[PDB]
């Protein structure tokens, strides 16, 4: 059964999310923000993120770059590239205790394999 | 309350009016952080001043309609939409991207005067 249920539940809202977001120039951190209400569970959110990310790549306005140069990949490859380095947890604690953690929004803003460009 | 800034930006203000509701609709729906309000207006113009003016119109309308409230250190501070605009304008970056990869999105994430709290239209619980 794995994650099939989660995929089914996300596919119920995919078209809605795409028709809202396809309209804007959103960085990946902002796509993450748009699916955060899907679930409180990090792995479920991660699954929703990738479903929306691949679909936006498929439609063609979302392109990705690193170091100012556009990089070409299939939606499937992009998903494999981001999963390979995806944070183990939604937050990483500050090595100085009690200080602000690093979150997945931040990771997508400064430690991602690639960045949205138009 | 720079009347002179208002004079100079009247035209951008008028042009932004025709996408305001759509942008309001979008940001209310997903309860987006201020850094994503900036991303929402990005496509409006390639110009930094024009984008900044769009940002503040959207920001103020959300505050004015009571959808958005702003918090610092885990507590909401009460200001009028105009007061909050001035607080943000006073410290607003000079460039969309810091000269030399720091940008306005990042500033709105980690060094903003305050941070978004979304008030549910139905019965009024808060999303932090």
């Amino acid at each position: 059964l794995n994650n099939h249920d989660v995929h089914k539940r996300y596919q119920d809202r995919l078209e809605e999310d795409v028709e809202f977001t396809i309209n804007y120039e959103l960085p990946l951190s902002c796509l993450w923000s748009t699916i955060k209400d899907f679930s409180s569970d990090f792995e479920e959110k991660t699954e929703a993120f990738f479903i929306l990310f691949k679909e936006l790549l498929r439609r063609g306005h979302l392109k990705l770059q690193r170091d100012g140069q556009i990089i070409g990949h299939t939606p499937e490859e992009w998903e494999q590239i981001f999963r390979e380095v995806w944070p183990e947890y939604e937050i990483e604690p500050n090595p100085l205790p009690g200080y602000a953690p690093f979150d997945i929004g931040m990771w997508l803003t400064v430690e991602a394999p690639a960045y949205a460009v138009w």
